[PDB]
């Protein structure tokens, strides 16, 4: 009777990150509401009529935090650890990721043509700092790298030219290069290896990332979650705490730990006494996306030799529509039928890059035909698209200066917008990452914490690793 009453609304990672949290404290007073049947969002994992799983794009668990660690252990018996071994199909060689690192292994002419205009860019000084991400890759990688890789790689995944995005979500994301090291490697084919918070990852073997949401909420209690398509959140009244769902119930709230998109929120939230209220609508509308295809195809056989150990693959070439390639199958032998193997491709989409979706899955086999992926007399199974309205939260420029208008005044009524789309932060957009800005939400609402890291600091969570432990273990 004296604790607030703290509702969650979705059980993606950071709504299930909220209620486990809730649920090691024993906290007693909240509730979950999710429209979807499944938990996990876009985590979540798919079993097809012919035995093979699939998810949304070939999820792999890398974290930052001792807590989510042993969440995973907690919720996950059975685990496979994996060395990424990750490849950019470009200039027709296979280039050791990150593609900028390894300009060894394209063919000669492009290789002498790369390092010669990082030579020149080395040499070309500025005054200012770079507006964009497009002038800061190019002036830190040269004409030949962008030309190559960056500049058609990244349009290709993130379908917005990326002249419109910042500059500042790139630490864990973008390798930089050394002219020493990589003249050496020209010297001695010396493959750069390890690079990156992913170098080494985990994957459940059994049910995909999906089954870690699913377990969680088998061990949550029942009467405090509601899955169900009438639970779809679609009026917050702020003044009143109260939220109202498409079945037309209405429930309070002393605090709102909101998951939805932060668009979705601004659209559908009214009140008395915000400040900036009325330009919600225009921040709503400025907030940038980018919408998410994937496809899986299930494949007769084995793959071929080049495949055995291959995790996922890059394609900055027009040859292809997809922007990478996972051998899913290579994760764990459960996630296909006996005698099979399988791909998931994704094809980004947006107002700048339009994708014609009924030609979207022969597209793909075109393009795995041509990007040496699959072969004519390949026998193909399982044929599977799906399409995700909101992927990527791009991170454009101007970004963060709306979301300081409203994040604010949001949270001073008690309403916290966390996660992927909720805080719209790609560069803590991962799983790990989003489930901890549920359990951090949760601490700042009791007041068990004076800050919430993750979700305001990205540069702190991504440079060291949380060492504190999770309690249920
Ligand atoms: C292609 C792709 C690949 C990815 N690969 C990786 C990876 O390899 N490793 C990794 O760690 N992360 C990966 N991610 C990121 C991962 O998907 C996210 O970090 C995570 O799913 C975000 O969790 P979230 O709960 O904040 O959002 P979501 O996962 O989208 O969860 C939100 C939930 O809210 C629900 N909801 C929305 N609106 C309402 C409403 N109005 N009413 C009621 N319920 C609502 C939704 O149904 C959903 O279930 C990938 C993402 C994509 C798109
Ligand atoms: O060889 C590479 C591959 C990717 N990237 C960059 O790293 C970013 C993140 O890509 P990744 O596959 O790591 O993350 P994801 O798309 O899965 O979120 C991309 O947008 C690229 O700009 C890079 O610099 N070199």
């Amino acid at each position: 009777l004296l604790t607030p009453k703290i509702v969650i609304i979705g059980a993606g990672p950071t709504g299930l990150g909220a209620a486990v949290r809730l649920t090691e404290l024993g906290y007693k007073n909240w509730h979950l509401y999710e429209c979807n049947d499944t938990p996990g969002g876009l985590s979540r994992s798919f079993l097809d009529e012919n035995g093979f799983t699939w998810d949304l794009g070939g999820h792999v668990i890398f974290s930052h935090y001792q807590y989510f660690d042993d969440v995973m252990d907690w919720a996950v018996q059975g685990w496979n650890v994996l060395q990424r071994e990750s490849w950019v199909w470009v200039r027709g060689r296979w280039v050791p990721y990150p593609f900028q690192n390894n300009i060894h292994r394209l063919p000669e002419q492009d290789r002498k043509r790369c390092l010669d205009e990082l030579v020149r860019s080395h040499a070309r000084t500025y005054t200012e700092p770079p507006n964009n991400f497009e002038e800061s890759f190019t002036r830190q990688f040269g004409e030949g790298i962008a030309d190559i890789f960056m500049r058609p790689y990244n349009f290709k995944v993130w379908a917005v030219p990326p002249c419109l995005m910042s500059t500042e979500w790139v630490e864990e994301r973008v390798a930089p290069v050394d002219l020493e090291r990589i003249r050496r490697n020209i010297q001695e084919n010396r493959d750069d290896l390890g690079w990156g918070p992913n170098a080494t990852f985990r994957f459940p073997q059994r049910g995909g990332t999906g089954i870690i949401y699913q377990a969680i909420k088998e061990k949550l209690p029942s009467e405090k979650l509601t899955f169900n398509s009438g639970f779809q959140a679609i009026a917050i009244d702020a003044d009143a705490k109260t939220i109202t769902f498409s079945n037309g119930e209405v429930v309070s709230y002393d605090y709102l730990i909101s998951t939805v998109p932060f668009d979705n929120l601004l659209r559908m939230t009214k009140g008395t006494g915000f400040k900036g209220y009325d330009e919600w609508p225009a921040i709503a509308d400025k907030m940038v996306y980018s919408s998410t295809n994937v496809i899986g195809i299930g494949v007769k056989g084995t793959p071929p030799p080049h495949l055995k150990t291959a995790c996922w693959l890059y394609f900055p070439e027009d040859t292809s529509p997809f922007y990478r390639a996972t051998v899913f199958s290579n994760y764990s032998k459960y996630n296909v039928p006996e005698g099979h193997w399988s791909l998931m491709l994704e094809v980004s989409e947006s107002k700048y890059k339009p994708v014609n979706h009924s030609t979207l899955i022969e597209d793909c086999i075109v393009g795995c035909l041509a990007s040496n992926l699959l072969l004519p007399e390949d026998l193909l199974v399982s044929k599977w698209h799906y399409r995700i309205e909101k992927g990527y939260p791009t991170p454009f420029i101007g970004r963060n200066n709306l979301l300081e208008k409203a994040q604010p005044e949001l949270m001073s009524r008690c309403i916290y917008s966390r996660g992927r789309f909720g805080a719209w932060r790609y560069e803590v957009g991962n799983q790990d990452h989003s489930f901890m800005q549920g359990v951090e939400a949760i601490d700042h609402v009791l007041g068990l914490a004076t800050e919430e890291t993750t979700v305001a600091n990205p540069g702190r969570v991504n440079g060291t690793r949380a060492t504190t432990h999770f309690g249920l273990l």
